[PDB]
């Protein structure tokens, strides 16, 4: 498209929503391709990530680890406008894995304090696709700080199976699975500090270890569990997009399954199916489509059982609907 | 089905026998649908991991670890006796990857030590899944106590390749392979505990680094070697299903390859051909399928070569036949330069 | 082939090129089956892999870490020379994931300081395949001093996408990454030994906790980076071979894509699409063929990316042409 064509096409302003809710959009294109532009003001905050206060210094796309997921479609143009408030201390900027050029866009984005960018990318590649900060030299610090998340692009058609049958789901949820490495006192008690500079140099000391002290959904554990379980009915088609910015992992929806797997994330890869525990290396989205049958309390983990339920990365759906016990039944309750 | 029509079933029940053995079954599914009846035995035992002597409170399935591999066909249902004897000291329960509900199965099978219970799935999805224990907020502390093992689940029709061809093993061999972590002393012994539950907060410490201390195939440190060595032949089919409930793995054939490998564990995703090393994430089943060409040792590890060779994840195969020469020749024996 | 077939096959010696650059080779195979025949000198050596001076005792094929990428095609030979000079010393050998038979030819090329051997395998399945060292007993010692490389066994008729269209690249490279386990003294110094046999125990307690110290492309920090860059032009067609001999790692080109990646690193398995970041296990190679659209500097990492910045695991790709303002714009520069 020249210059001319771009600015000739429809514009479309979205308003995000805070993780794992999804804002709106259309799995089918409405139209031909247009520049959907989105607007996040990155927040440096504190977030308290486990039940003993144990504090982070976050930096926060939007206000939230993970970061909001951005809906496009395929051949459409993701224009971003993001700001880094006069509030912040530290340089920011942005890296799409779902862009062509300029370090996925971090080389075009990088704002000081005060200042704001905007930013125009081609989504020539249909799939979920992790985006996070790269300031050149403090790349990791930023991304294990919670400075991440991801974006969908759908086929302009929506999603299929690797058949050509449509897959259509009835909702969607994101999951952003961070790994945080809070460093420890002489007592093992976790360190807090009044400034995100004050704990890089001790932060970078945990970090080349390479062993998380949590593994946690949506900032922390226990996040997407009671008030903020994920949920569901019986027959409802669900998209569960998990992404990873750093450091591998293996979804796995206990009861249920991967009924289709983007275990790569990218939609013209074949999915996989009937899985039981799926893979996403650290870098990377990922997405999986499943029909409840059930219903109850399902988890949702990170199946290195460590990581899921000593280090925090385990989440709930509440499913509602009616048990099939042509499908489990228990023939003798537990019984003396 | 109706509650009638699956009373009207035939049953069939199963001995299971020990990893990595497989108990009897047919490839391809002789007659319609069947309730596969399996018993199971919950063991809370010490065993020893390695050539030393370490000792671990196993959690054992069937007495072993890994549990027992059992073997239905699609839209067959499982039905499982789980017992857990009075001379336990834990609740267990447990969680079949390959059942839809309850967690698997295990909101439905929470049994104490004295008590036992039944229960029944339709195993829905073709592949080889992950078993397990999973007790509300004791999880990872069964499973790396050796509480789990793998069901095969084959389509009726049996295998196939990617492309629609049968593929017929001769033999099939279950590994289970257990990350252990056992707490060390300020001279980085092993420690020894009276009961389980006197190794729990030890043990916890050390699963949170999350680097086992021993990662072995068939519970021990060279379990599958010597007199326990696997076998084939020269023009042998064998199937290598392996599991790993809790954390990575990357299985590799030294000297030979996987011809087909499920490497997700499900049949209805084609299999990746040729492969030197394949990948099974914690918390999966996959599986391999290889036609020997060679005779003599194959190693059969984890390719984190310090996971194998260090940390215990080798297992050998024997394998009986002619050497060909086509495949692989010294041209030029070691000799001086 | 009969045993007078195979003895008329012709015989043709090829000269290596250390990585990572390849030999020269033809995609589509010249002829019919050929005895392709390569020799490799082993060097025991001190290399330096970082800024402060750090000492590993390489174990090198050929002399480089990674040893140097062999290219033949499918159901050719693979005839290698290895020899082992007499001021080495250790006992050595070589596995090619490759072979079928005797450990990949480990148990066939136990060659002691002052020794040589001629193996010759027959190349029947087409991939990139890890080839290492693995003397019994100290098999993960000798790989993790970087006695490891890679192989490729083209297609006779070259490489196709999923749908059977050729794919032709306009240059390859081999990028061999490798995890390494300096011990270090109470005060967090790097040790230096005189002789790699006294390093031994020390660097098997490394090994055991499972955490490198560094991870490097082309034997050291910043191997590929600045001035030893790869290179590529807007338009070209780049095949990036990756192998890990022990450890998993999940390359990414920042600002790029894996246009089709053979993740598994075998031909026969179809490739993935689109790819953000790929997976390939410790124990094998990896291969991703990408059309660059974006001229620049492009890194190109294992996304772990504290593997990547903290411990040494980062390339740069130094990108020559004209950039796409439709594929990427800043329609704002970062201003105040
Ligand atoms: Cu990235
Ligand atoms: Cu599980
Ligand atoms: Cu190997
Ligand atoms: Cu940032
Ligand atoms: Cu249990
Ligand atoms: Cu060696």
């Amino acid at each position: 498209a020249t210059a001319a064509e771009i600015a000739a096409l429809p514009r479309q302003k979205v308003e995000l929503v805070d993780p794992p809710f999804v804002h709106a959009h259309s799995q089918v294109a409405e139209g031909g391709p247009k520049v959907v532009e989105f607007t996040m003001v990155i927040e440096e905050k504190k977030i308290v990530i486990d039940d003993a206060g144990t504090e982070v210094h976050a930096m926060a796309f939007n206000g939230t680890v993970p970061g909001p997921l951005m809906v496009v479609h395929q051949d459409d143009y993701l224009e971003l406008t993001l700001i880094n408030p006069e509030t912040n201390t530290l340089m920011h900027n942005i890296d799409f894995h779902a862009a062509t050029g300029a370090l996925g866009g971090g080389g075009l984005t990088e704002i000081n304090p005060g200042e704001k960018t905007i930013l125009r990318f081609k989504a020539t590649k249909p799939g979920v696709f992790v985006y996070h900060c790269a300031p050149p030299g403090m790349v990791p610090w930023h991304v294990v700080s919670g400075m991440n998340g991801a974006i969908m692009v759908l086929p302009r058609e929506g999603l299929h199976d690797g058949k050509g049958k449509a897959l259509t789901y009835d909702k969607i949820y994101y999951v952003g699975e961070q790994d945080f490495y809070v460093p420890r006192d002489e007592n093992g008690k976790y360190k807090k500090y009044e400034a995100p500079g004050d704990a890089y140099e001790d932060t970078v000391k945990v970090m080349r270890t390479l062993t998380p002290t949590h593994v946690v959904f949506n900032g922390a554990v226990g996040a997407l569990t009671g008030d903020k379980a994920m949920t569901a009915a019986v027959g409802e088609k669900v998209l569960i997009v998990h992404s990873q910015a750093n450091r591998d992992t293996r979804p796995h929806l206990i009861g249920g399954h991967g009924d289709y797997v983007w275990a790569t994330g990218k939609f013209n890869t074949p999915p996989d199916v009937d899985q039981e525990t799926w893979f996403i290396p650290g870098g990377a989205a990922g997405a999986a489509f499943y029909t409840f049958q059930q219903p109850g309390i399902y988890a949702y983990v990170n199946h290195n059982l460590i990581e899921a339920f000593e280090l925090g990365a385990a989440a709930h759906f509440k499913v509602t609907g009616e048990w099939n016990d042509d499908l489990m039944t228990s023939v003798l309750a537990p019984s003396g």
